[PDB]
């Protein structure tokens, strides 16, 4: 249900494991069924990120958010919605994850109640900000190179989640960027609760084995550090 209490971070750090994010134009298959078949395999928490060319839009984009929210409820797993704060209000989502050019966090942290509230940040002011403002957890990225999304910043490997945490900053961190099941333990080692994949997923020949094979690397790195 809604949250009457800010989620702690130990909660949270366990949601973001592993966190599968999709829109319909992330794939060539029935978008819904392979988020169904992401939840199956074993992803721990999912974004639904629709926007870009050949993205759905107007009520068409709603009833497709319907149908995963729907997916997400059968699956036991939190619903976060990407960028649009009105939607994630409508529809009772999870959460909400904005960016550097999105709304601002203080702003959003306000309009949403205790609802999970994630930023992206590129850089260490861009992180500490996003904890004074009410995030429950960053998105840092790009880890490794992507072109699922073509506006974003420079690469920069696991530096910024080492210096973050060298800090002595423990908000929960997700990776994001290029991660894929060969590259996600240096993400998890460098002191990530998680990473964060779209096509890894949404564009494998087996999204339900990928997803749990995701959920079985990410366990066993958390364990061993
Ligand atoms: C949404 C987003 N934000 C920063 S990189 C990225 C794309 C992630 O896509 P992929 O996992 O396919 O690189
Ligand atoms: C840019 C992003 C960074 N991190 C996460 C978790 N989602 C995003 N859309
Ligand atoms: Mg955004």
């Amino acid at each position: 249900g809604i949250r009457m209490t800010r989620i702690s971070r130990e909660m949270m750090k366990e949601l973001l494991s592993v966190y599968f994010i999709m829109g319909s134009n992330n794939t060539k298959a029935d978008p819904v069924t392979v988020v169904q078949k992401a939840l199956k395999g074993g992803a721990t928490l999912y974004q639904f990120r629709e926007k870009g060319g050949d993205a759905l839009t107007g009520e068409a984009r709603i009833k497709f958010a319907e149908k995963a929210q729907a997916a997400c409820r059968e699956a036991g797993v939190p619903f976060i919605v990407n960028d649009d704060v009105e939607l994630a209000l409508n529809l009772k989502a999870d959460g909400i994850h904005i960016g550097q050019e999105d709304a601002n966090a203080k702003e959003v942290r306000a309009a949403i109640g205790d609802m999970i509230l994630g930023v992206a940040a590129h850089t260490m002011s861009e992180v500490k900000q996003a904890e004074e403002d009410g995030a429950d957890y960053v998105g840092l990225g790009p880890i490794y190179p992507t072109e699922t999304k073509k506006d974003t910043r420079a690469v920069q490997g696991v530096s910024l989640i080492e210096a973050v945490r060298r800090q002595g900053i423990s908000i929960p961190i997700v990776g994001i960027g290029g991660i894929t099941i060969d590259n996600a333990a240096p993400v998890i080692q460098a002191g990530a609760d998680g990473v964060s994949m779209i096509s890894a997923i949404s564009q494998a020949e087996d999204p339900e084995s990928a997803a749990r094979k995701f959920r079985e690397e990410i366990q066993t790195y958390k364990t061993g550090r």
